[PDB]
This record gives structure tokens, sequence and C-alpha cells, in this order.
């Protein structure tokens, strides 16, 4: 229950920024890239904010083995919210997504690591406040 | 705190399936597509599982207005896990992702809906795994 | 007296940086933008620093009216100071400028919003320090 | 506190009027000029009043030096207010502007004369009345 | 013994930034450019960080003379550190470099300003690290 | 605080000379190359002495690992001083450079090894005499 910190690093572009997680070594990078494409209003149409978040953690593979491979694990999350959308709706889709991720962790990454796809899934609704 | 229940609508493909969320009206679709590509072993390289899941909730804009628009809110989580990684490391990246989602909801969608890229981000660690 | 905080939004370029004011909303933007063209020393001519700053506030018109128009309200300030000018004189021109703006607000936007040209003007050279 | 008096010099046109500040000298001009483009009501669109005011102060450089250059120091303010905007918001943008100018004078011309971009800014919303 | 203070003038590029030294007049620039190219991992080869820093001080020649010349003095330190090296080894090379610079200043710039290549060089080891 | 010695080796060219550091093995070279380009006076222009110093230290990488890489660490320092430059100015730029190197060593090679670039830097002025 100890708070996790994420620090700034080089600003790759006007929309792309790179951040270091606490587990980040130079030999094994552990970084979160965040890119926010601001909405450009089309003629007669409201914009749609786009946010893409690439968390990636480098893991040594077979380090004791003579053949060693430095290999990344990536969780990317892109989120397209149109302007004028209810904050409640946005919060709902985020709650559902985080809840499914957590339930998959509790599942021992059954789907992610073993390709098993259950017919019907259940995720406990998450309620968290300040 | 009602368990969010997601059913299997239909099997799109051998790797693609599409589930329906509870709020799924046929007029306003509310779907969760999940695709899992089994890793393909390569000569000298272990496979890498890829699981891509998009959650999509359809919302109206200006329902009372004569000109209304049916637009989707969309979250997407791509997860590339190489074969031979630690379940601990997978849990780490997934907990970090879900925690950042939750903290961004707790942030009143500052980053997503407004485009504020904060210099440093503090996410609560997740002990809700149980 | 409550200080007003101008946050950094995104860095458009090395010259242009957009900041958001506290009144900002994504539907009705309220932003300062600020650019500083550095002095380029010429052959025997010292450079001139040009700082151009554009501040725009987006307000709706006739909200209840079925025909509503979201329009901006802009105040731009361009400031060209040559290198080697005594600082005191730049302090003077800036004080004169802010004082005239303040006196026009005191005058209830006579000049600005009614286009009434006045024959003479009077402003207060208020020296405000820390 | 001594009020500063801006005199009328000559009326260039119905739009443009040049005034002289108290620091004026014919060898080193010190003048405000002020123009108010009135609103032209369009077909269903209310006009926007544009008041552009250019204030220039002419100072010598290196007087004792045999090579001296009489150069101006300019601060221009352009203010575009659409018809029907609440007066309060124009008061707000003008107060914010004058306050930022004042805080830059308080800051000893860091931004203006050294081109140092700051990450955040703070100004005081001082309400000065009659 | 005053702490030498170097400020960030502006962000030139995503990898390039330019700082100003204390003695930085706009007429005689005194800058420290620093560029850090993040290592690019290669197939079978770890990345190698490269950090290049040039310190440049502008000085006049024959100021009293009618024909004077504004010329730069320039130091440049390129530092290529491969990923996975020992911080001890990095400290070794950096201490050796700074010590040779100091000993060359203590040498009254024999090598740099006169071109004397001595057969054997004795540098004090640096215990000022603290 | 034990003195470090640097020995002559083969004279590569009329301007380039190679030296051995004390940590120098034949299997892992540790050498300082020094090259001094003497100033050639142009017609009506004084020369500019150029001095380039490449210190490089070879480090075994993953020696216990089956895959072993012999990899160099390079600190190069080029220094261009024009003829007629004040010795005090030369000494200042060298003091600043060595001070920044030392402060970076004290920084645990934060910039050099991890690409982190602080907004504003401070280096303690170094004063050393015979
Ligand atoms: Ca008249
Ligand atoms: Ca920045």
């Amino acid at each position: 229950s100890k708070p996790i910190a994420i620090f700034k690093l080089r600003e790759l572009s006007s929309d792309s920024t790179l951040f270091t997680l606490p587990g980040h070594s130079v030999t094994l990078p552990n970084t979160l890239g965040i890119v926010s494409h601001l909405p450009t209003p089309r003629k007669g149409n409201p914009g749609t904010v786009k946010t893409m978040r690439n968390l990636r953690k480098t893991i040594l593979l077979g380090a004791g083995t003579a053949s060693e491979r430095a290999v990344p694990i990536v969780i990317k999350t892109e989120t397209s919210f149109p302007v004028g959308t209810t904050e409640e709706d946005r919060a709902e889709v985020l709650k559902q997504m985080a809840s499914f991720l957590i339930e998959e962790v509790k599942n021992n990454q059954e789907l992610a690591y073993s390709g098993y796809v259950q017919d019907k899934y259940f995720i406990e609704d998450l309620v968290i406040t300040e």
C-alpha cells in the first residue's frame, strides 16, 4: 500500500512525453510514455481528445542461461473520448477497464498468458473516492 | 458494488470474440471485443502472447437537439507478454496500469479530457488484489 | 486578494508555449500563449527581444437562444525591447501600459466597447512592488 | 502618486489618433497611437470591436559613443471583443493582462529581456477601483 | 567560491538544450549546450549513452583597437558510456578528465595555448568528490 | 590522493600522440590520445590553437556470461582557444568544465547514464593553486 511515483524524462515531442517508473534501471528500462492528441474541431463537428499510454517493463530472460535476451512487457492503453461526453460515462468506461485488468490479475493472467477465453466474464464493480 | 456481468455475444473469429456489457442497447452498442493471438514460436526466439481488448460504449450527443450524434467512447488495452516472463512481473505491469486508470478517474479526467500532461504522477499501489 | 495561477498546457515549439488560465474549460478554452523571439545580433547592431503574448477567452453567446455562437475574446500584447535599453525605460512603458488598461477598465470599457475616441487621457503611474 | 496625462497630438484618420505621452521629445518621440475598428454587423453575426494601441518610446543608445543609434521600444496591445460579451469577462481579461504585465515588471523583465520561458506563472488579481 | 549558477535558456530540441552561464551578456554570449542521445538498443548489442556538452564563452579581441573581433573560446566534452558499465569506471574516467583539466590550468595552459606535448603527464588524483 | 601518472607511447603523427594510463592492460587498453593542432595565421587573422584529448578505458562486459563484449568508455575533450585570448578567460572555461564534470560525478552520473536533464544546474567554483 506504498505510493508509487512516476517521474518526468525527456519530452520526446509536443504531444509525447516519457516517464520513468520506480523500477527503472538503465540496463532494464521501465518507462511509461504518455501522448495526448488534443481535439481539433472540424467544421461543424466537435473534437475528440485522444490519450495513448504505453507502459513497458524490461525483463531479463534466461539470465543464468548462456543465451540471454532483454525482452519488454508492454501494456498500452489508448482512450478516445469525444468532446461533450458526460464525465460519468468516461468514468464508467475507465472503471470497467481497470476492474477487468484487476480481475485478470486475480485470474493469474489466465487469458493474457495462456489464451483461454471464458464464455461469460464477471468483474466486481470498483468504487473508489478521494 | 453489483458484479459487472459481460456476456459472449458471438464468436467473431478463431482469435476474435465480442462480448456485450450490461448497458448494451442495440441502438447504443456497449461492447468489449477481445482478441488473443497465440504466440508463434520462431527459430531462436520464443513466442510472445498478444491480447488486445477494446471496450466501447456508445453515447448520444444533444439528444434533445434536432441535430444529435451517436458517438463511441473507447478504451483499448493491448498487452504483449513474452513467453517465459514472471507472473509477478505481469501482475506488476497490470496493477500499475489499473492503478493509473483509477487515479485518472480520481483526477476528474484531467489528463484524458483536458490534455494536462503533469510533470510527475503519483498512483496508489493496489492492494485490492486479494 | 487571491493570486491567479497560470499552468503549462503544452509546449508547441521552443518559441511558443501555451498556458491555461484558471478559467479554462475544454468546451470554452481560456488560454494564454506566449512566444519570445530571441535577439539575433547583427553585424554591428544588437538584437531586439520580441515577446508576443496572446490571451484568448472563449465565451458562449445567447446560450438559451437556439442560435448560439461560441466566440473568443482576445487581448494580444507585443513587446519589442532592443538590447541595451535602460531597464528603467522598459519598466516605464510597461507601467504606462498596465495603467492605461486599468484605467480603461475603470472607465467601464468606454473606448474599447463603444469606440468613443477621447481627446485627452489620464492614467495613474502606480508603482506596485512586492 | 501623480497622474500621467496623455495629450492629443494629431488625428491621422477617423480610426487612428496619435497621442503624446509626457515623456515626449521631438528628437526622441514618445507616443501612444490608438485605433478602434468599429463592429460591422454581418448577416446574423454581431460585430466585434477591435481596438489596437501601439505605444513607442524612442531612446538613444551609446550617447557618448561616436556610434549611437536612436531606437524605439514598442508595446502594442490588440483587443478584440465581440458584441454581446458580458462586460465582466472583458474586465477579467483586461485585469489578467495588466496584472501579468505588472508581475513581469516585478520580476525585473526576466521573460521579456532574457527570453527565459517559465513553466508556471502566478499573478495577483488586484481589483483597483476609483 | 560562489556557486556557479547555470540556467536553462530554452529547450532547443528533444535531445538538445542550451543553458546560460552567469557571465552571459547578449552581446557576448556565454552558453553551455548539452545534448543527450538516449541509447538505441540493437539486435545483439546493448545501447550506449552519448552525452555531448560544449561550453562556449565569447571574448573580444582588441576592444580599444578600431578593428576588434568577437571570438569564442570553446570547450567540448563528449562522453560515450555503454549500458552496463560500472559507475566506478565512469567515475574513474570523469575524475581523470577533470584532474587533467585542472592540472593543465595549473600548468599555465602550456599544452593548450602553446602546443607543448610533454612526454609524461602527472595529474593529481581527485579526492574533492566528497 | 595518490598521484596518477600518464606515460608516452608510439607517436602516431606529428600532432597525435598516444599515452597509457596506469590502469592500462594490453587485454583492456586504457589510453589517452592527445592531439594539438598548432595555429596557422591566416592573412590578416591570428591563429586558433586546437587541442583534442580522447581518454578511453576498456571494460569487459558480462565476463561471467558466455557472451563477453570488450567495450570502451570514452571521454573526449576538444578545446579551441584563439590566439590573443586572456589566460584568465581560458582558465575560467577550464575551471567551469572540470567543475561540471566533478559535480556530475557527485550526481552519480545522473545525466550521463540516465539521460535526466535538470532545468537549472549549480557547480561549486573550483579554486586550486600550486
Ligand atoms: Ca476632434
Ligand atoms: Ca520543459
